[PDB]
């Protein structure tokens, strides 16, 4: 995250950190078993980490869980990154507390202008590498569609939206990846892609959560 704030321990309780002996990506617990994330996660070997504020130092309240599954979207374009989601069956229950809870998913989609937050471990710098041990936040709104497409032509489908501002200063980054974008408490997106990081007229874009409802719901209750 960067032009961020420091969150706080344990403030945003959904947010997970996907591990393989360092931290590479972000996800969402949405259920005791389930946690959505970014198909570009996908990786073999991944252990959840629940509770975390400091992801070097275990602090108390931290839940190191296994993963059993990892079900990256049929649909997944490595190329253009459509359909980037993909969802995570923990090997056991994770114990839900007021430290760790699951986030709602949302029954409808939201309209530009709506203030989300967005929450990583990702890089916090624009032009260079520095990785926070404790949580970032960053309050940031959903863009108008005309004014995501002006800015990525031909490069946004109907499942991302991008959210942020066009005066850079304020991103999620690298790190940041398959991370929550949560507005007026629903999951609304997941971190994606961008160009570079808070860089002026290059917002982030984000996966469009509303519009994969159904297949997540299809998808767990098949598994
Ligand atoms: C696909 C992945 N990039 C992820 C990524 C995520 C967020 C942003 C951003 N500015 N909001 C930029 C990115 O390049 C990677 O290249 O590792
Ligand atoms: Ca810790
Ligand atoms: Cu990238």
């Amino acid at each position: 995250i960067v032009g961020g704030y420091t969150c706080g321990a344990n403030t945003v309780p959904y947010q997970v950190s996907l591990n393989s002996g360092y931290h590479f990506c972000g996800g969402s617990l949405i259920n005791s078993q389930w946690v959505v994330s970014a198909a570009h996660c996908y990786k073999s070997g991944i252990q959840v980490r629940l509770g975390e504020d400091n992801i070097n130092v275990v602090e108390g309240n931290e839940q190191f869980i296994s993963a059993s599954k990892s079900i990256v979207h049929p649909s997944y374009n490595s190329n253009t990154l459509n359909n980037d989601i993909m969802l995570i069956k923990l090997k056991s229950a994770a114990s839900l507390n007021s430290r760790v809870a699951s986030i709602s998913l949302p029954t409808s989609c939201a309209s530009a202008g709506t203030q989300c937050l967005i929450s990583g471990w990702g890089n916090t710098k624009s032009s260079g590498t520095s990785y926070p041990d404790v949580l970032k936040c960053l309050k940031a709104p959903i863009l108008s569609d005309s004014s995501c497409k002006s800015a990525y032509p031909g490069q946004i489908t109907s499942n991302m939206f991008c959210a942020g501002y066009l005066e850079g200063g304020k991103d999620s980054c690298q790190g940041d990846s398959g991370g929550p974008v949560v507005c007026s408490g629903k999951l609304q997106g997941i971190v994606s892609w961008g160009s570079g990081c808070a860089q002026k007229n290059k917002p982030g874009v984000y996966t469009k959560v509303c519009n994969y409802v159904s297949w997540i719901k299809q998808t767990i209750a098949s598994n």
